[PDB]
């Protein structure tokens, strides 16, 4: 049989607004920050890592083509473990996660590293007549971080298809206002709180009047009333749209990661665990209705860990927009009150490629809170794909 | 224990040259071709595939974050079936197959698609200042294909690490020129008697005189004659340089995929299968010694495979550099007769993101061809790693 | 002999910042608006215009190559009238001054307008590889701004050429930073006054909260001290420096035009003009001394003229670095209190197109002011020149 | 009264195609060339210049808005000469020739070098979003060269307003055919014959096979015949078009100027001068229709001159597109012999900003030839104006 996968740590970052706090910070650099901090939040040295995978969606320089590689080797990981970057789109962080437990479940490895990281931020603009010219006519710069958020199959942006998932699973406009609003105030008592301070790694951001921690989700609105939303208009259609910029998520920069082990591994070392991994699972859906993807996935996940939906006691489930967040709490008879108790996608922000492994840590961590048993860690997935995992707390 | 997983399918396009045949055709559009020609070789629907995983570095476009996803689709794989892009640099074509077969060994899936894509010629420039400006002074528009040819730690060519592991494993610049020339004349062999006939899938290439079939690697020299190396300088440092552009891998596009199965699923098909999956291995090497990273990768998976070097009747070790390429095949103790018998980089090509998956496509047919059992696959990776495989003909 | 030149009518823009309040509005918008305006002024209907010329340096965007004739068009000129665009580099405005004059005094014409547009906000990024295409390597956006800005000689910035200037003809730092705080002083007072309200063409502004009106010279510090200017580090050279940010001139968008008629259609409309020209002149000077250009320039003038330096009762000479207009003033033996009475470069900015024809409305406004006679107009010029122009109040 | 000025020399290059044997010439480095080379043809000092003047419309680089000033520098002029640049599109050489005359009639110098020069194969591609970003959406690569082909008003290019001028002057496609060929034929003939060779400057175009002398126009077609051109489609609309590829002009880099003297100063020399200044007008047109721009201006010239048309023993009226120049030979009742005799825009190409300057060298060269009186030098420019000037040879 498979062997059994442990998380014994870790972190991640604040996130970032748009051309905010983290902007000159590159992905390889913030990557390498969390390979650095998981580390030592596990007592494991550098030179004992069996694997390294990294979520990443959008390359912003050449370096990021080796971003696992650069994060593990600037975050003090030795040369002699592999390194692999992961692209699942919005899922990619926790595919870097799920891959990465893949190599200790078949024996290639006892620890392995699995982590995300995305500047938004720092997407760039390419020039595909560059190479070898235009001669005559006007070109174009293409915005590889909209590229990125269009479907490549009709070339709608992905809050067309939030519209088609409200349209087909009657989730009205105040609906979705309705869950943004409620995601900023949890974010909001969460961070009045301290709830995030133990998983956060602050960065010190230099500035002209000096060196300041950022240690704190920015994209949070901590005054936001129901008004704030309603007066807002839609973005995506220009008829009868209910997806505005307020229940959209946020673009946003950030990187996390965990450091698991094989059970022996873990129990050799006496460590003192976050959780252990119970099962994953992927789905495909039509792209079109991207939005509900975390609903099939999630549906296998819970067969292969034997659970029911009662038995999760916390559920992370990422808001891309209110318009599909709804639908699938809706489709999978969740307790809303249960599903980002502290917020997510819509109030602390959105690094796609760092969002998957982003949120595990905030699912880990509310486990620790409030004394839970089973995490549920789901996704959306541009082009039609879900993603989720189940862990334990133990 | 671990599932057994069986290759029942392959096939590549021909490798075209920088700027040549498949310049007009993006990694999706390649991706997609390959897809849909594994299905029809194994004679399965596009219905019954569990996991497409492709290996690809270079984005070209927005798509291409899509790229495993966009292949599958258009390739005629059913909306419901997860799809990976995976970057290992130079192994992601290898990486790929590798990937696809976990999900197979885990019980994740029974069917399985793993290849990959690259595209050099259309590789873009970025320009990382056009979001946010540059306000004053000059930027810089930066190649993301020579970028990506760099070392990230030391910022050098791949070629300078090709010179490291010459002068630190004493090949020698007649040593380098003579691969070289057999590469050229193995691989002219290979295409005058036909051996890439029933691997390559053909492609259209419209053109203004009418569609002609593109079929044939067009980076293989026929005329090559020994003179035809020597009168080349090096190109990668300015003393004592043994690196040329005649005796280093190409710039290519090319795609390739693979089509695996559950041997229980194999089985009740009946399909007529080309090999068996029997270990792979990864290893991590010094950066600047890149090109020795398949020396400990090909150690440790003869070592899960129970097997030794003298087992292998067939080997595709990238010819990423004839510098690295010798030293590969010295430090291992390889026949060189049994190393590459139909060329490799620097005659046929080098599609980064492909060249994993496209040389095991060789390994597997020339298995076929000389009525063999066992067969290796290995390549070096920029930035320290190697990556390998080994089949079983069945 | 050659006929006499009468100026009836005068008016600017206000001067807009580097990114600031102009930023939004073309070379060609603001030309034509002062078009528009000075043709009211003047009670000159569009259809009885002979020549219109406009001084303009760095080039937007397409409409840029056709900036005299879109000004006069959009406008209200008709398009019977010939329109010219020069470029003399910062002595452009006063260029197309002379050039339309010059229609006049040789009889081509009975009404020219002469006049500059210059939005250096606005100014471009070219790729020169853009067209036929880069291959492989990086290549540069090139800053056209900052290119114009450059000696094309030694390739230095304009103000390394002012630091040999200070050094050649002993400007002190303490010497540049007292005319630097005076000239903010100055305009500062004028705005207060409301010298410029007249000479000023308002601009409706668009903004978020309604449009307001722009109609104040943005650059100007009313609150400068004289430690404002002596905290301030050298910023062109590395040794020995004296130039700042804040003794050179700023960056700046604006347009300025007069229309001129000939004597005797002006006696017989009756008009009650501003100023007659009186002569003009040119130089050339070593281009790594562009900064005293004005000397000989302002020399030659006075020569045409008949005239003396104490004859000069408002001179309007641009304040492109403290370190030329001090050596200028130095050596032409001019009184620093006739000397830009009301600020320039320094204070007002230095929309390098328009900054001749704009210095000249403000010396003719001026001369009205206190009741003055003979104004010197006259400015330095990148790559050695001079330009020199003297009006009479009449 | 004013001035007489004398042409004492003149010299072009030979006409490059659009990224032909001059693609690597900048324009300013074909501006030194021809300026050296009229002061050695004149026998003047680079110390005895009073003024240079230069057309061009399309900057390639920032030296290049320094154009009169570098190309006067490097070719031998003294630092202390004036030097202007100036913009009325393609009357722009012919401008430049005019502004210097005009320094000789008004007496602000004696000797004087009109010119221009274009390269539009260096034309750039422009970002103007590169200064202050783009933040979201893709943004555009300005072709600066196809935009300065387009009218600034209707956004049309110059080849629709020559279809206007067809429709609205009876011009067939027959007739435009016609003379395209014969102008090809002409040139063709004035090529063989040699007749280009005297007012020609060699240039060297370092390749790789040696040094060769670029000395002929290489947009001719020797071989031409009508059905060259009854085969190609119009190129401009899409609906009853008549412009094509072969009856237009071509895009093309060339640089020309001419050494003038006053009189008073010619005479004191002992110069054998090529011809002297008669008279020279402008004239706006309908923009929409500016092809026959060339019509009022030519008429006013010769009240001026107090000259008829069948005075006019070689007339250079530029074939920008030979529906243009069919209806200007038309209104203005010219003998097509004495029209064009060697070619024009169509055959020999169009280097728009030297062009004016280009074709009044070919005017006097041929009064040398044909022991001719008086010549006129006209053109069409974009925008809707005209602009003539009648020489007399001597
Ligand atoms: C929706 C989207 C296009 C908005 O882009 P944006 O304009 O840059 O968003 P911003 O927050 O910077 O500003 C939007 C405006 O709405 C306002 N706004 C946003 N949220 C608000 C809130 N909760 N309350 C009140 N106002 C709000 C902003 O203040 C801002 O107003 P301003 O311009 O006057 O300052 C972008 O955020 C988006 O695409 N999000 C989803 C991305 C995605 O596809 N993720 C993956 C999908 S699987
Ligand atoms: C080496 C490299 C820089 C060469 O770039 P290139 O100039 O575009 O290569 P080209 O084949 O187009 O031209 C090179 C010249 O050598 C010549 N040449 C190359 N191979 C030759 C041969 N076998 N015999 C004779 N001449 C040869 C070419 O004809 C060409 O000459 P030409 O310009 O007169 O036509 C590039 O191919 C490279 O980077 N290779 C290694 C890439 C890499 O890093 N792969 C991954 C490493 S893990
Ligand atoms: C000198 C130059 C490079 C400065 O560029 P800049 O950085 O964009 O100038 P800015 O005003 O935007 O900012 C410069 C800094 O000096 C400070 N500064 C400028 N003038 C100041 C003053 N009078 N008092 C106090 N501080 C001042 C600014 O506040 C700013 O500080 P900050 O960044 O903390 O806000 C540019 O203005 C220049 O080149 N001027 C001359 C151009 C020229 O060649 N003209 C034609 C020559 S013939
Ligand atoms: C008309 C125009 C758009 C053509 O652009 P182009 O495609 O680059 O022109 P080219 O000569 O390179 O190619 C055109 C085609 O027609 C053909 N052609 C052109 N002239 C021909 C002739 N006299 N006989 C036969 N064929 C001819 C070319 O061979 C070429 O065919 P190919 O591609 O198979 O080789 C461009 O030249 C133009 O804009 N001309 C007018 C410019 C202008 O506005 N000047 C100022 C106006 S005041």
């Amino acid at each position: 049989a498979a062997k059994e996968v442990v998380v014994v740590s870790g972190v991640r970052t604040a996130i970032g607004d748009f051309g905010g706090s983290l902007k000159d910070f590159s992905p390889t650099d913030l990557g390498a920050k969390v390979v650095s901090e998981v580390l030592s939040r596990a007592n494991v040295s550098g030179d004992a890592v069996g694997h390294v995978v990294f979520g990443h969606v959008v390359n912003t320089e050449p370096k990021d083509m080796y971003l696992a590689r650069v994060a593990a080797i600037n975050g003090g990981v030795a040369q002699h473990t592999p390194a692999l970057t992961v692209n699942r789109l919005c899922g990619s962080g926790l595919q870097a996660i799920v891959s990465a437990a893949q190599t200790i479940m078949l024996g290639d490895a006892d620890v392995a590293i699995g982590g995300g990281s995305e500047n938004m931020s720092r997407a760039p603009y390419t020039v595909p007549s560059a190479r070898f010219g235009q001669r005559m006519g006007d070109a174009k710069l293409v915005d590889m971080m909209l590229g990125a958020l269009h479907d490549p199959f009709q070339t709608i942006h992905m809050g067309v298809t939030a519209e088609n998932v409200a349209r087909k699973y009657g989730i009205t406009r105040d609906a979705q206002d309705a869950l943004a609003l409620e995601s900023h105030r949890r974010a909001a008592r969460a961070i009045a709180e301290g709830r995030f301070k133990d998983q956060i790694l602050p960065i010190s951001i230099r500035t002209k009047k000096g060196e300041v921690a950022f240690d704190t989700d920015e994209h949070v609105r901590h005054d936001a009333g129901p008004d704030d939303f309603t007066k807002l208009k839609p973005v995506f259609v220009k008829e009868d749209g209910t997806v505005t910029a307020g229940n959209a998520s946020g673009i946003n920069d950030a990187a996390a990661a965990v450091l698991m082990m094989s059970a022996d591994a873990a129990r050799a070392q006496g460590v003192k665990p976050l959780a252990r991994l119970v099962a994953y699972a992927h789905a495909g859906v039509d792209p079109a209705y991207m939005g509900i993807g975390p609903v099939p996935a999630t549906q296998k996940a819970l067969e292969r860990a034997g659970l029911k939906i009662t038995d999760l006691d916390v559920i992370e489930a990422n808001e891309a927009f209110a318009a599909q967040a709804c639908a699938v709490t809706q489709e999978l008879g969740l307790d809303p009150a249960k599903v980002n108790p502290n917020g997510s996608g819509i109030s602390l922000g959105h690094p796609i490629g760092a969002t998957g492994a982003l949120i595990t840590v905030k699912a880990l961590y509310e486990l620790k809170r409030i004394g839970g048993r089973y995490a549920l860690v789901t996704m959306c997935i541009g082009g039609g794909q879900g993603i989720a995992a189940i862990f334990e707390n133990i």
